[PDB]
């Protein structure tokens, strides 16, 4: 995959047996998905995005599978717009920025 | 240039006269800049983000170099924590993600 920027850079991301849609982030540091159930512990965890501050939860070593590419990291769930993929799992799958 | 997302993803622009750090985010459509003096005429809008959403005064057709391009569209100016270029000019400039 090369991705242009003509519309959303929208994935289909794989976590929990789910099928989920995700925007491409780079301007994104961490991973935030929309509200649901993960396994184990989490920690708390404030991300400032343009409007302001939310809180999420924070996972450790989740398993998300993106556009079949495997990552495993860390996942913040909470009160965003969309599923972000950010920086932090961009560079596993070897994502780069290019012009 | 090739870019990697190990360390955030800044460029310098030239925006009015001004060198300016911009973030390239391909989870933005539009590109928001911190609160600036733009010539012309200007029309109110609310986008949101992460944390909800922002009031901003649209200038259209603003040129602007990132990275030594000239790209030509629309720039919004308010209250962003960081200046953005999103999907509206990265396309003009011929920026792909890949992976
Ligand atoms: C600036 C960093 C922060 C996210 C972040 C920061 C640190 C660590 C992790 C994540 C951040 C990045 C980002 O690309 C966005 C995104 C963003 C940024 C700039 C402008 C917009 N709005 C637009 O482009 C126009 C309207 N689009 C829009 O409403 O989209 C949604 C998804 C809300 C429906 C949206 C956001 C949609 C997800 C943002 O809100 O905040």
């Amino acid at each position: 995959p090369q991705i242009t920027l003509w519309q959303r850079p929208l994935v289909t991301i794989k976590i929990g047996g789910q099928l989920k849609e995700a925007l491409l982030d780079t301007g994104a540091d961490d991973t935030v998905l929309e509200e649901m159930s993960l396994p184990g512990r989490w920690k708390p965890k404030m991300i400032g995005g343009i409007g302001g501050f939310i809180k999420v939860r924070q996972y450790d070593q989740i398993l998300i599978e993106i556009c079949g590419h495997k990552a495993i990291g860390t996942v913040l769930v909470g009160p965003t717009p969309v599923n972000i993929i950010g920086r932090n799992l961009l560079t596993q799958i070897g994502c780069t920025l290019n012009f």
